[PDB]
Formats: C-alpha cells, sequence, structure tokens
C-alpha cells in the first residue's frame, strides 16, 4: 500500500511520533527516523515491519541540523513522499511568567522546525508529482488553554501555515494537512499529570481530572489511531483534502 | 472489517450515497438503501459485492416514512449500527426571492431529517455498545455562498447538531461526526459538464475555480472510504467533529 | 444618532429583546416591538426615551402572523431599517428522548422566523439604500452542548444565513451580521439556574453578559463603523468559545 | 469616554495604528506612539484633541527595545491601561521559496512582539484593577492565502495567543481580543491603487478575497477598539473579532 514510499516523522523517538511511523512502516513505507533519546527501540519497532528505517538525531531548533536530517533522508532513500511534522514540546505557565526562552524554543520547534520541514521536503515531491505532508497540531491550533501561551501559538501557527501549503500544492498531487489530537499519553502529558499530583497526591486521579476537564469522552488518543489516520490521509481518498486540521480529540472542539 | 453491521444510507439510489454504500458494503456491511426512482440499480449494485441490501422509498420530508425505513432495516436486520444522514436537495435565489417551499424542504429534508434518523437510530447503538452516526453536511456547514440562504442554514444545522450529539455519546462506543465536502463528481454535475459540444476539462475548471482551489472533484468514493475510516477503531474518539473534503474550499 | 429611523426587534417584550429595543430607542429609533406577556411595561420603557413605540404580539412559529408583525412597521412607519432577530426558546433533553414538536417549535422560531423576517425586510432596505439586520444567535451557534439538539441546529442555521445575507448584501449599504452571547442572567437562563455553577463549566469570567452591553454592540454594528462588518458572528461570551 | 486612560499603540506613525491613536486621543485617552520614519504629524494629529503624545522609534523585533518602549510608558505616564498590539510586517512568496530572514522578521514583529507588549502590559493592568489588550491581528489570523507562509502563521499564533490570554485573565477586569480586518485603506496600498481608474483598480483589487469591494478604514478600526474599550466590551474576552467586508462569510 505505501511499499515504494519514504515516508520522514520528527520526533518518532516516542509517543505520537513513533506511533505514526509504526503505523506507515506496516504499510510498507522506509522509515527516517528523528528524535532525542535512545534511537534503538524505534529502529527496533520499525525493522519488525520488514522495511529499511534509518534515524538522524537532529535538534530541529537548529535550521542547519533541519538540512543535515532531510539529506541523511536524500542520501539513504532518494526523497522524502510523505513527511510528518510531528516533533513538539510543552511548557506551562502564566503569559507573566512565561520564560523568555521557553516562548523562543516552543515557537522554534513546534512552529519555525514544520515550516523548515516543509521548504525542504516540498521541492522533490512538487518534482515526483506526488506527496503528503502532515502536520501534528492539536485542538491547541483551534482553541486556548490558560498557562499554554507559546504552545497555543505555535500550534495555531501550524493551523495556518497548513492552510497556506495545502492552498499553495493544491493544483498539484501534493497536499498538506493537519491532525488536531486531543489528549494522548504520552511523556508530555505525563509531565502534566506528575505536576498536578505534585500537591496533593493521587497521579490517577490528576490523570482522571486531566482527562475529563477536557476531553468529554474520558479517554486518551491513540498513537496507533493517529498513524491509522496519517494512512488515510496518504492514500487515494486522501487526494483532495487539502489545508485542513482535522481534530481527533473525543469532543474537546465539540463544546 | 464491517462484516455483522448494518449500515443505512439515505439519498443512496443513486450518487454520492450510493457511492458511500457500495464502499460500506465491498467492507461487508448490510445496506438499507433509500430514496426516489427505480432502486432496482442501486440493490444491484449493493448485492455483488455478497452482502444483503433491501430498499426504501421514504420521503425524508415526511416523518412517518422515515419511520417506515427504519422499521424496514428493523424488521430485515434487528436495526442500523451505521447510519449515514447523505440528503439530495439544493435550491439557488438571493434570501429576499427564495421560494417558502423551497426553505421548508431543504430545512426537512437536509437537516430535520438528520435528527429523525439520529433518534430513531441511537436507542439500538447504545443497546448494543457500538454506533457510528455519520452526516454528510457540506463546505456551506461552514461557510456562506450567496443565492444559497436555505442550504446553507440546513448544513450549518447539521454541523450544530453533530456536535451535540457527538457529545451526548462521548463516554459510549457511539460515535457522530460530519464529513463536509466541496464540489462532488455527481450524475447531475458530469451532466453539466458534458453539455459542451467541446472541451470537459476546462468546463470543469470554470465550475470550480471560484471555490475549490484544486480544479478537481471529490469522489463519492473518496466518500465512502472517509466513511469507512470513521467506522474503524481508529475512528473512535473522532467525536463531534465536522472534517472538509473540499479541494481547500476552506483554506482560503 | 438613529433618529427617524425605525427598529424592528423580535421578543422584545423582555430581557436581551427588550434591552436591545431600549438602546435603539435611546439612540433615536422608532420601535417596532414584538412578543408574549403584556406590552405595555415594554411600551411605556422604550416611549419614555420620546420615541414611537408599537407594538405586535405575532407568535412568530407561525409564517402568516411573522408577515402581519411587518405588515404594522410597513403601516406604522413606511417598514423596517434595523431588524433584530432576536426572539428564542429553549427545551433541555437528550436527542433521543427530545419531544418532536419541540423540536419542530424550535426550528421555527429560533431559525425559520429569521429567514422570514430577513426575506420581509430586505427588499425595503435594498429600495431605501440602507438596512441592518442583526441576529442574536448564540455561542450555541459556533460549539454543542447536551441537551441542545435542536437550539444548537437552529442557531448554527442562524449563522449560516447570515453568512449568505452578509455576503448577498456587501456590495450595498445592508449589512447582516450576527451576535453569538454566552450567558445572560433572564428568567430563561434562570430556569436552568449558585449562579457560579452553571457559570463554570461554560464560562470563563463567570459573569453574566447583560442585555445592555448587547443593545450597545447592536448600536455599534448600526454605526458607520459596522459599515464593513459583514457577515460576521460575533461573540459577547466571558471566553466560552476561548477554550 | 476614556479620560484618565493611557493607550500604548504600536506600528502608530501612519495608517491603521494612527487612525487608531487618532479615536482614543478624540476619546480622551493620553497615547504612546510607536513607530519609523517622522513622528511628527503624528504626534500633532494627537495634540489636536488636547492629550499628552509621546513617540518611541523601538524596532519591535528587539526585545530590548521592547522594554524601553514599556519603561517609557512607566515613566511619562504610570503605565499603560490599554495595550494595541498593531505593528506588521508582510513578504510574498511560495513557501518552499520563503527567504529564512523573512521568515524569522515575520515571525518576531507580528507574533512574538505581541507576546512581549503583553507580558509588559499584563501586570499593571491587573495591579489596577482594568486593561484592555486589543491585538490587531487579519482575517490571515483565521484564513490562508497564497504566498503568506509566515504573515499567516503568524496571525494564526496572535489569534491563539489572544485566546490563551483573554482565558487567563477572564476572572478580571482585564480584557484581550483580536481584531481581523480584511483590506484596509493604509498608505501602502494607497500607493498600490495610485499606480493602477482609482475605483475600478480598487475593485480589481478586492474583487477576489473581500466581496464589498470596500475598504475598512483606520476610522472604523478606531472606534472598534473604542467599543471594545468600553463598558459593554467587559465581557468580550478571548475573541477575534473579523472587521472584513465578507471576507470571512465565503
Ligand atoms: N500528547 C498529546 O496530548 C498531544 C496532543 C496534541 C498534539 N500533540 C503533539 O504531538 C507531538 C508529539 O508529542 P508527544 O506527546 O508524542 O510528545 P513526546 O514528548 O512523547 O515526544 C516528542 C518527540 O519529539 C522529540 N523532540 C523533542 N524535542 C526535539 C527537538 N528539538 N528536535 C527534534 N526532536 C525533538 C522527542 O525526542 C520525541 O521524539 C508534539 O507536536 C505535540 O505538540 C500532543
Ligand atoms: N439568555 C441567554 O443566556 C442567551 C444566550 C445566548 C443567546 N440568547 C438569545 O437571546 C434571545 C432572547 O432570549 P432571552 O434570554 O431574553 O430570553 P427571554 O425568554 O427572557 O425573552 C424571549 C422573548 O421572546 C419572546 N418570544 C418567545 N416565544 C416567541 C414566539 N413564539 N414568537 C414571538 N416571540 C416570542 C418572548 O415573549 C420574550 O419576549 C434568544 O434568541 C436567545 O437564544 C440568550
Amino acid at each position: 500500500t505505501l511499499k515504494g514510499k519514504t515516508a520522514l516523522v520528527t520526533g518518532s523517538t516516542s509517543g505520537i511520533g513513533l506511533g505514526i511511523a509504526q503505523v506507515l512502516a506496516r504499510a510498507g513505507a522506509n522509515i527516517v527516523l528523528n528524535g532525542f533519546g535512545d534511537p534503538a527501540p524505534a529502529l527496533a519497532e520499525i525493522a519488525r515491519h520488514g522495511v529499511k528505517a534509518v534515524h538522524h538525531p537532529a535538534d530541529l531548533s537548529d535550521v542547519a541540523q533541519i538540512e543535515a536530517l532531510f539529506a541523511l533522508a536524500e542520501r539513504e532513500f532518494g526523497g522524502v513522499d510523505i513527511l510528518v511534522n510531528n516533533a513538539g514540546i510543552q511548557h506551562v505557565a502564566p503569559v507573566e511568567q512565561f520564560p523568555l526562552e521557553s516562548w523562543d524554543k516552543i515557537i522554534a520547534l513546534n512552529l519555525s522546525a514544520v515550516f523548515h520541514g516543509t521548504r525542504l521536503a516540498l521541492p522533490g515531491m512538487r518534482a515526483r508529482n506526488w506527496g503528503r505532508i502532515i502536520n501534528i497540531a492539536s485542538v491547541h491550533g483551534l482553541v486556548g488553554s490558560t498557562g499554554k501561551a507559546a504552545y497555543v501559538a505555535a500550534k495555531h501557527g501550524v493551523v495556518g501555515l497548513t492552510k497556506v501549503v495545502g492552498l499553495e500544492t493544491a493544483t498539484s498531487n501534493v497536499t498538506c494537512n493537519a491532525i488536531c489530537p486531543g489528549w494522548v499519553l504520552t511523556p508530555l502529558v505525563q509531565k502534566q499529570i506528575d505536576d498536578r499530583a505534585a500537591n496533593g497526591g493521587d497521579p490517577l486521579q490528576a490523570q482522571h481530572d486531566l482527562l475529563a476537564e477536557k476531553q468529554p469522552s474520558l479517554a486518551f488518543v491513540t498513537p496507533e489511531h493517529l498513524g491509522e489516520l496519517v494512512l488515510f490521509l496518504c492514500s487515494e481518498a486522501g487526494s483532495q483534502v487539502r489545508g485542513a486540521a482535522w481534530n481527533v480529540d473525543g469532543g474537546w472542539l465539540a463544546q
């Protein structure tokens, strides 16, 4: 189904990114992995699927490090057919305590890296007259939360960016869309659970409450489910999906 | 995949609903077809996928004929697991010259049929702890165009109603969502095109340019495959959403 | 600033209706009032402003009675310059337990009436080269809540209709917009109700919007500065749509 | 209306910010002007109204200069009651040709500056138990256009940011909202028109995006901000109100 294609998923070392990479590997795509931490588990999980993978540790804060990432993709697999711009970080604090460099570093990773990713993958997709660009935004690309100045700004930014690219690619076989998940139980969310449990004391309760306050299904979204959505978007049935931000969020945006 | 599930698609004797019912039949759902006209073609298109199908000709602005249509599904299949509220009716006029017969029918078929189909389907989906309600709304559930007062109101209402049902069923394995298509290649839109003694592609361009940046049609089959996706487990936490497939229509 | 203009405000015997009516009448507009319950309190309040107050009790779920409300405006005044489509009800029930007549009634009042008002007022506004049609929709014309199948559908419809009319009138001096309030403290809210409980879940400011706020925004849309606000749906809501 | 108040408008030596300043001065607000060029026709346009105006030329892509802007407001006025984040820069190119310094700079001025003005203005607004923060975003906070990657990302970022701050202040007498204009008749735009029948050129220009074929004016915008500033704006929180001649309706 994706046999012949090369997907690059940024921040695929854990979480959502690793789940999406796994689902694309299962569909037959060769895989360029990226992110910090030990790359071994991710590479192991991908190789189970019978598909080739490499990993580059590029810090996407750093535009030159993004360029080296894409160039390893060029050299190892010939180019990127599917780019999933997923790598992202979170920092919680009132707007007037919001650390100036967390502001900077969230805009860097969560927004600018998405543009740099796009600008580097897009010429080869247009040349090859097929491509998919999927940006992992968030419900926070559509609405705010308290404490999330930087991330909401960045995510909104991605949603808008998605529109521009989806529009500029419209007359080609390249599409660009965003997936806006609600809560997924990854390290990035566990951190928030831990912080909420810090005073008081039940991590399981803090978990429920985190979820209950925003997410009426009371159930987390799974990386696999988001990987299957990406796969959807990569099919022919996604050919006229362009510039869209599709939420998978257990009701978060419905209210 | 959908073996053992019953799907009811309204407006499915031709065009969109037919295209969607076909994808669900191929996935292994039994089908309740519905609509005006000779039901023979659509029933034959479904049967060759090795699935059972029946048809009811319910006029969807008549509550009774809707209740008749659901009684059929009940009495053939035990009820509906997958409900696709799909309705074809458009009328174009400036609002002050918009005929009242047209406003009422458009509201009845495009909006109120969705509430009736829903209230009739949902007790069964809850009891069975699994259901999918998928509402085929439109880009015009999210923006306006000139001359389309009734249509835009109805489709916007569907997108709102989707969110209520979506929230109401959120703690269950029943979900409700809307798909919001731009220009879709229908038999009627095709007619409009081959209306040309001499180049059908430029016809298509001229049609789509204003609203649809891709200059290319969404197909009934692209829509069927998204229905199908919404019905997979990867659809489980898609709730109260309104997903556009529109060639870029809503991106500008 | 609206002297010698006529405003017809639906559902203006009471509440948001009456408070919008007051602001317009204060600004100098003659007022056609509407609704149930007894209009003398309303008529004395709008006339306290020294502007002609005239009332019709039409049930707007009835098309013929909407036309008789307008016929009055036409005969007292030579027609409507400002249309405020405000009349609205509510029923709370889960969709599968939602009464069929409540669904039909909420659709007719909360949506169809707005179109009927619109199609009745607009020709006179085009002909006289100036008009405002302002729809009181709701937060629920942008997001849903549980129990509000009919209401959410009707107010989303109003928001979409507003777009169509906003676009159709975009090359004239007539504009058409919606205001989308959150919780206002009114009998039809105090129904739902202490109050910092009903507010807490939905409205982060934990404070009510007032009909006077809403009336002032109406005046703003009626002014020269609303001249290029068209087909918009502007929320007044304590943060409800921000999250 | 605003006698006793201080309004800081960024990008106010012409165009939109100046229109907005003039409307706030007419209402009685003291006025801190910011922006490039000669400040004199602007400082005198506000003096017409009998309020105090000071100008600071800060480059809002430089955080140190944003902070000196707020320091100056502090010293001359005791702080900002009304903050209007208006300054905006633009560059048009397809995404894959989008110049990297142009991406950085658009994000800096049209997005990051809004963060910085906010975090500086808000402590004082809170302390005094009253404030308004109004971000002039764009319809490009809500939709995209071709060629505008950076401008659209930034203005979206503004609209999201505005939601967050309108939520974090929701239980206070500080509100934060966005105004999203379509095409505004600004000196750059006026020179676009001049270069192209003035009225045909206007219509040829607005036809695609703005149904009314007519401009939003700086004046109209000023009057909205004044409205956001009244008591009837008190429960408007985290909103993005479009003024666009029908741009977002379609
Ligand atoms: N979990 C959620 O609820 C949620 C919801 C919506 C959107 N998202 C988005 O999902 C994305 C992935 O998040 P997650 O929850 O899987 O988080 P995660 O922390 O589990 O993983 C983040 C991934 O990004 C990598 N990464 C971190 N900084 C990097 C950098 N500078 N350069 C390159 N790679 C880097 C990490 O090594 C890791 O692979 C993020 O954009 C987040 O914004 C998450
Ligand atoms: N109340 C809120 O929290 C709030 C929030 C968002 C939107 N709104 C909207 O504001 C509008 C006014 O509601 P409100 O709070 O003042 O409620 P209200 O019940 O206090 O006033 C409603 C008015 O409409 C009139 N009316 C009722 N049914 C009518 C009918 N059948 N035909 C003609 N007139 C009729 C009533 O007689 C009354 O004068 C509604 O459309 C409502 O949806 C209110």
